[PDB]
DNA sequence: GCTACCATCG
DNA sequence: CGATGAGTAGC
């Protein structure tokens, strides 16, 4: 079976403090893949690079203790892509991909927009410079998972407070409209949702009240896939057993 | 301190 | 509903 991980950490090294490091290993996890290293390279210990002897490679922001992301794999990437291409965005460390013969693999975290109009304005421009992005990569023909926090729940059933949140970042028309976009129109296939059709599966709740204990949560964190990979996922879960970030790991199963 | 990332109340 | 009011990681 073919285990992979989708995990926005908010900071690894916090994360690392709050036992994921031994988590890596314990889920017997082949691919996992990480959000907000809030840490550039100098910063990571090698166990966070290579955790476990498992391959790794990482795209860090400019910006200090700010985004970043990885990509961990017990294989070895034949090809490692650092970056989308864009200055603008690859200054943030936001895309890796990592190839293993016709299955790629990319670590995704789309920016938040509920700081400012001005990140609002960068998020939106991300989304209409990472559409066609999705579409070449759909159209080369290949397995591939676009795991990550995309930051966008698509519909009511992503989200408890989905009425209250209509006019917020993270569920705004446009932002649920371009999601709609990647599935409908692109053809990518939401795994968990496909999996499980009435199940929310919320991956994020915020620090904000008793958020947390009382579930009022997002599912804003997705393992985006292509149509035949897709129709392989067998099963997928929530890991809240441990909490290492604000974010909950996403598992999903594929019979490779 | 600073920066950057919507649940709850009237 | 609009108005009110935050806890966290890393600097």
């Amino acid at each position: 079976m073919l285990k992979i991980i989708s995990a926005n950490v908010n900071g690894i090294r916090s994360a690392y403090k709050k036992g994921f490091y031994e988590y890596i290993a314990a889920s017997g996890a082949d691919i996992v893949c990480v959000q907000e290293l809030k840490a550039q390279e100098a910063d990571l210990s090698a166990d966070m690079k290579n955790p476990h002897g498992m391959h790794g490679h990482w795209h860090c922001a400019e910006k200090r203790g700010y985004s970043g992301v990885a990509v961990y794999s017990k294989r070895k990437p034949d090809n490692v892509q650092i970056g989308m291409g864009i200055e603008e965005f690859d200054r943030e460390g936001r895309f890796v991909r990592c190839d293993f013969g016709r299955l790629s693999v990319i670590s995704l975290y789309l920016p938040s927009g509920s700081s400012a109009e001005e990140r609002q304005q960068v998020k939106y421009r991300f989304l209409d410079a990472f559409y066609p992005m999705l579409e070449a990569m759909k159209n080369e023909g290949r397995d591939i998972v676009v795991c990550g926090d995309w930051n966008i729940a698509h519909q009511n059933i992503d989200l408890k407070n989905w009425k209250g949140n209509q006019k917020n970042s993270g569920f705004l028309p446009e932002e649920r409209e371009w999601i709609g976009k990647v599935i409908h129109k692109l053809g990518w296939t939401d795994m968990w949702r496909t999996l499980y059709p009435d199940v929310p599966g919320y991956t994020w709740w915020s620090n904000r009240g008793q958020a947390y204990a009382k579930d009022v949560g997002w599912r804003i964190d997705y393992q985006m896939v292509t149509p035949e990979l897709a129709a392989k996922a067998v099963s997928a879960h929530v890991y809240k057993d441990e909490k290492f970030s604000d974010h909950a790991p996403l598992v999903v199963e594929y019979d490779y």
